[PDB]
């Protein structure tokens, strides 16, 4: 009595428009601009100024109807079940010409019984899906009287108006860094089962819940206490009385390493739900560690459903799960952090089985407008930058969609931690009794789907609120303001938190990304997370920071900078690389002011559905003025060379900016406020146009991900300088668990690589001694009182720091030996009087290693450059080099299209290539 499965994928599709005048074939999983696009009817949906071209698309429904399915047995003693893992968002489902369904959630997994449907069914079932146009749908919502509305402030748009009405990703109506294409389509897979009577059951839905015994969500779990793995299955369709349970848990590696097998204790069941749990020992399971903290152990758990009179078990769930606690830690500073130095206030940080770590990482925002595209290969190429940046930290940004199975699988897999967050971005949504309850769904579904996974590091339920949304709402009405943050804390925290409670013991929660955390936890109160809100105490710390600050004039001053707990979000837009821009704008448009260049920075965006340069022009003067203030401003006799080089000092700009917080955010690490991480905004890009991203669209890393690679480095010398005051600073940061020593080379040369008489006053060697996730200061010098500088346009300080510990849980008795890049300019990039250094490249095929050297003097910023064809990274970038120094660079190369040939493509250039003609 096995179960009939029919994946939808290998069935036959054909996707029509709303005015029957379009025919294409049809794919599964996809969407209707895909199919579109692959049938030639419209370019790539990428390309020039389609975001505005090609809203014709979004405009109307679009149909996928399948052929004839053949092969369904007609027996009426068999439930013929439709099941869709993702449909995006409004359909009306139909199977033999009956509709059997309306789905309205992108973010939900939709099952209808379609028996009566196949029974009634003349010749073989047509399973159709019609998908509206979710712009209409959501503009004749927002038209009733009776429906709920906000001020225009509170819902602004980005482009298309009306996306609080709709449980559908919302940058799909565009965002500041991406388009509004608004697709449609089955988005995640499908399939039809049959199940027989007294047969094998379907799995819908697995949750696994491994916690310590006596955990919480929010409070710090005792980790001597024994592991309990609690099993919840959700299925289809009838499961008989006194349902067994067991398990067997073997190591993800090795199949014959058994960590546990028997029964499962406490058994209870339901309509479609079978749960059960089990204790196992403290000291059996091996732990589960974020990358560089140790070991990425995984388990692979298999949980079998038997009934009472059967030999063989009739449901049986698989997932891969790790042991290991993870706390995200809001509540108020404690009594003995206060003694030991920590300002009061509320704490904003994550802790790894018991241990403070310091958090490093960036934002992720989804890598296309199309989430059906996205394969794994291009997920793991990004992985490959996040790891190489020295990431254990990714936040999964809202909204933004619930990423599915195989991305965090990825993740587990490469110990990058994943900050989860519930698709509620920039707005204030709905609470009407219909919107929360189809909001319910979608969180138990997801909640239950994701639990398993190592690499979830929180929950948080959305996007924006505290700090920028309710503050834009109690100042444009003050009068509906208190009912506004009743509904934020009914959906957000008295649903929102006993959903995740009640599916999950493990993983914290947060009713939104930035906060000053909470006061209280109690599920027995009306409001089970009393939120502190604006109930402050002067000179007091609370929440993480998120901040930008758009007037260059102070971009490198650290006293603008806000002093935290965590800094989750900080950022300043920069052009991606020429190669990026041509593969989606035409040549004549390739130059920094363009009509398509300006029209595709959405930063700041149009409001509304018209060609907005004033507002795209905003972005454009920001990264004009950035250059102009600190770096030379290209003049390139050719168009091409001219918008390149201008891209190029876009780049340098962010890259140091970002280079200049870090740093900041980190010695806060050994500072009152005890800092513990560091998040910029952004990772990547979901198409080709000036953004925060560090990634372009193809994975091609800008300036930024090689500054911050180095500056996210376990050990680090940081040059701070107080440029009013005329002071130089020296700091040592590590984040590593436990105290080390080292030192740090300073060597003070002129332009040409000639060292300044007596180093500049500065000694050429210090010693270093700095604590466990700590700071420590090793220079403090006046550049003119202090130092001799004969000619600070003429000076460059090449810092070179060495140090000898161990990472996170070793086993090895080998200490690791740390190194850290850096140098300090006394004057800005503009002003330094460089000549060109005569750089010289060469490859080496055997070796693998590119080798760079500066022939004449000094190079500052040398920047090695990739030819189109291939995709990755080089295992340095933008760098200084002194004359006579051999530089060995070697590259990760993830894809190759020019058979080899791509190494005598690459170039070599400095800050000098910028002002040549
Ligand atoms: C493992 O794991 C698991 C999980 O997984 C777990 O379990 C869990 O638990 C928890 C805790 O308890 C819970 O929670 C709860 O809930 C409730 C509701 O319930 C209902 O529902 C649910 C859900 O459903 C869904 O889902 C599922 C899954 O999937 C399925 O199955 C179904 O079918 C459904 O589905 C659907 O829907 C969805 C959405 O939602 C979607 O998605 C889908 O698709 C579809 O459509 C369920 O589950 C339940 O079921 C249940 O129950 C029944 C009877 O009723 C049975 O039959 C079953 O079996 C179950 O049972 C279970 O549970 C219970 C409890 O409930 C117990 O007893 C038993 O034994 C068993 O276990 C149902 O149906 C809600 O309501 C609640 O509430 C809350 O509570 C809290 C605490 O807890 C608090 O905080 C809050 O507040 C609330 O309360 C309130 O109210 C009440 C009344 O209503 C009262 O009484 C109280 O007092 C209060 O009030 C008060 O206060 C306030 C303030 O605060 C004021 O205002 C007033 O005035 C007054 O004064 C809760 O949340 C859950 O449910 C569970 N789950 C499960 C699945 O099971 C376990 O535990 C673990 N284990 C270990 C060892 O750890
Ligand atoms: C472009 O695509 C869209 C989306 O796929 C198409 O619209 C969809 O059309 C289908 C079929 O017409 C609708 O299916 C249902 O239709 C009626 C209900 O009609 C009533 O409700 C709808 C929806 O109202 C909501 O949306 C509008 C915005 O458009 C909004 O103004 C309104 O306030 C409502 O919004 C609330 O609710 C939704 C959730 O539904 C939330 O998302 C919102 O946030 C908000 O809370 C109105 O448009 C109508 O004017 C009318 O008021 C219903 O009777 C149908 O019932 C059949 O199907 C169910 C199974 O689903 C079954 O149980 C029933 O027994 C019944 O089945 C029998 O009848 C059918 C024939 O009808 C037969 O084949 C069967 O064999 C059975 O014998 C059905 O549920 C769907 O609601 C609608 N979706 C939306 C969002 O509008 C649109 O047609 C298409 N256009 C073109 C040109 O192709
Ligand atoms: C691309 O787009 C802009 C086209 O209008 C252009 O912006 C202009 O940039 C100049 C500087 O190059 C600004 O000039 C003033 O800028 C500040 C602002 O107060 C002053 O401190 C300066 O001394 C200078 O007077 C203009 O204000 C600015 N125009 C606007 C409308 O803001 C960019 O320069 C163009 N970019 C490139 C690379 O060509
Ligand atoms: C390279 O690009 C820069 C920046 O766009 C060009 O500089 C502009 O030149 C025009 C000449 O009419 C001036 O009116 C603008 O004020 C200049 N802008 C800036 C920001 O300096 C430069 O002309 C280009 N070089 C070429 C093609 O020779
Ligand atoms: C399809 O028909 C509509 C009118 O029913 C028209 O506006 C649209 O341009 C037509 N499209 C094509 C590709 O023929
Ligand atoms: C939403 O509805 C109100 C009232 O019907 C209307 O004034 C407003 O223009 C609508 N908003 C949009 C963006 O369509
Ligand atoms: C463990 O399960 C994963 C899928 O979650 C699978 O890819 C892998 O092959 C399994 N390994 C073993 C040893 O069972
Ligand atoms: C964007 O454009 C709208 C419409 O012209 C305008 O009201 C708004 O102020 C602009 N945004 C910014 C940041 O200037
Ligand atoms: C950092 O190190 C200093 C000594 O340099 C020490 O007093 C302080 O308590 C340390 N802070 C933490 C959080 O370890
Ligand atoms: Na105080
Ligand atoms: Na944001």
């Amino acid at each position: 009595g096995k179960a009939s499965i029919h994946d939808l994928a290998l069935q036959k599709w054909t996707v029509t428009n709303e005015y029957g005048n379009i025919t294409v074939p049809g794919k599964f999983p996809s969407q209707a601009h895909l199919d579109l696009h692959a049938a030639g009817v419209i370019g790539e949906s990428n390309n020039g100024l389609n975001d505005f071209d090609l809203r014709w698309i979004a405009a109307q429904n679009w149909t996928y109807t399948s052929k004839p399915i053949s092969g369904l047995s007609k027996h009426s003693d068999i439930a013929t079940w439709l099941v869709f893992d993702g449909l995006d968002t409004y359909a009306t489902v139909k199977f033999c010409d009956h509709i059997v369904g309306t789905p309205d959630n992108q973010f939900r997994q939709w099952f209808y019984d379609v028996s009566s449907a196949l029974a009634s069914c003349k010749s073989d079932p047509v399973l159709s899906i019609n998908f509206g146009s979710v712009p209409r749908i959501i503009n004749a919502i927002n038209a009733s009287d009776e429906v709920q509305h906000w001020p225009a402030s509170v819902v602004y748009p980005f482009e298309y108006p009306n996306r609080q009405w709709v449980r559908k990703e919302q940058n799909d109506f565009g965002w500041d860094w991406g388009p509004a294409f608004s697709p449609v389509g089955p988005w995640q897979p499908g399939r039809i089962v049959q199940l027989s009577k007294g047969g094998e059951l379907y799995s819908l839905n697995t949750d696994i819940d491994i916690f310590r015994k006596g955990q919480f969500n929010n409070f710090a779990p005792d980790q001597t206490a024994p592991w309990v793995v609690n099993a919840s299955l959700d299925f289809l369709g009838t499961l008989p009385k006194h349902a067994s349970m067991s398990v067997i848990i073997t190591d993800a590696s090795d199949s014959r390493s058994v960590l546990y097998s028997g029964k499962l204790e406490g058994v209870t069941q339901s309509d479609m739900t079978v749960t059960g749990s089990v204790t196992i020992d403290a000291h059996k399971p091996k732990l589960w560690w974020p990358r560089d903290m140790g070991n990425q152990q995984l388990y692979n758990i298999t949980v079998s459903v038997s009934s009472a009179g059967s030999k063989t078990p009739i449901l049986v769930s698989q997932r891969r799960v790790g042991f290991r606690t993870i706390l995200f830690s809001s509540g108020n500073i404690t009594d003995a952090q206060i003694a030991s130095g920590i300002t009061p206030g509320n704490n904003w940080h994550f802790e790894i089985n018991g241990h403070e770590f310091y958090a490093k990482g960036a934002n992720l925002i989804p890598p296309d407008a199309f989430w059906p595209r996205v394969t794994s290969d291009r997920m793991n190429r990004l992985f490959d930058s996040v790891e190489s940046q020295n990431f254990n930290m990714l936040r999964v940004w809202s909204s933004g969609t619930y990423l599915p199975d195989w991305i965090y699988d990825i993740a587990d897999e490469r110990g990058v931690l994943l900050w989860s967050e519930f698709q509620f971005s920039d707005t204030l949504y709905p609470d009407s009794d219909d919107f929360k309850a189809n909001v319910v769904g979608e969180i138990t579904y997801n909640v239950r789907r994701l639990n398993h996974h190592a690499s979830l590091a929180c929950w948080m339920g959305g996007n924006e609120f505290e700090n920028l949304m309710l503050p834009i709402a109690q100042g444009a009405d003050p009068a509906t303001y208190p009912y506004v943050l009743g509904q934020y804390e009914n959906l957000f925290i008295t649903t929102l938190f006993n959903v995740l409670a009640a599916n999950s013991h493990s993983i914290s929660y947060s009713p939104c990304s930035a906060n000053n955390g909470w006061l209280e936890i109690d599920l027995d109160l009306p409001v089970p997370i009393v939120e502190r809100y604006y109930n402050t105490t002067s000179g007091h710390i609370y929440g993480d920071t998120d901040f930008y600050n758009y007037d260059t004039s102070v971009s490198f001053d650290t006293s603008a900078y806000p002093v935290g707990r965590f800094a989750n979000e900080f950022g300043f837009i920069s052009m991606p690389s020429i190669q990026t821009w041509q593969q989606a704008v035409d040549p004549e448009e390739l130059s920094f002011n363009s009509t398509t260049v300006i029209l595709r920075n959405h930063h700041y965006p149009a409001g509304g559905l018209t060609r907005n340069i004033h507002n795209s022009t905003l972005g454009q003067v920001e990264m004009t003025l950035a250059v102009e203030r600190y770096y030379p401003t290209p003049d390139k006799t050719d168009p091409v060379a001219n918008f390149s080089s201008w891209c190029h000092a876009t780049q340098l700009f962010q890259a140091d900016m970002y280079k200049s917080e870090i740093q900041f955010y980190r010695r806060g690490s050994g500072l009152p406020e005890r800092q513990l991480g560091s998040l910029y905004w952004q990772l990547n890009d979901i198409w080709q146009a000036p953004t925060w991203a560090g990634l372009e669209y193809d994975g091609r890393w800008k300036v930024l991900p090689y500054v911050s690679r180095r500056t996210y480095e376990h050990v680090i010398a940081s040059a701070f300088w107080n440029y009013t005051a005329n002071e130089l600073e020296i700091w040592v940061t590590s984040d590593l668990w436990e105290p080390v020593a080292g030192e740090v080379s300073l060597t003070w040369v002129d332009l040409k690589g000639k060292p300044i008489a007596n180093n500049a006053g500065m000694t050429k060697s210090t010693k270093f001694n700095v604590g466990a996730i700590n700071t420590t200061q090793i220079i403090t010098a006046n550049i003119q009182s202090d130092l001799k500088i004969p000619d600070t346009s003429d000076a460059v300080l090449v810092i070179e720091l060495t140090a000898h510990g161990k990472l996170p849980n070793a086993a090895s008795s080998k200490t690791t030996t740390f190194t850290h890049h850096n140098h300090f300019l006394p004057v800005w990039p503009n002003q330094a009087k460089v000549s060109d250094p005569k750089l010289h490249l060469s490859y080496n095929k055997s070796t693998k290693k590119f080798t760079v050297e500066a022939t004449a003097g000094v190079s500052l910023y040398t920047w090695l450059t990739h030819p189109a064809g291939v995709l990755g990274f080089f295992d340095d970038n933008a760098f200084v080099l002194r004359p006579g120094e051999k530089k060995e660079v070697g590259f990760t190369l993830q894809q190759d299209t020019t058979g080899g040939k791509w190494t005598e493509q690459v170039t070599v250039e400095s800050l000098w290539d910028l002002t040549t003609p």
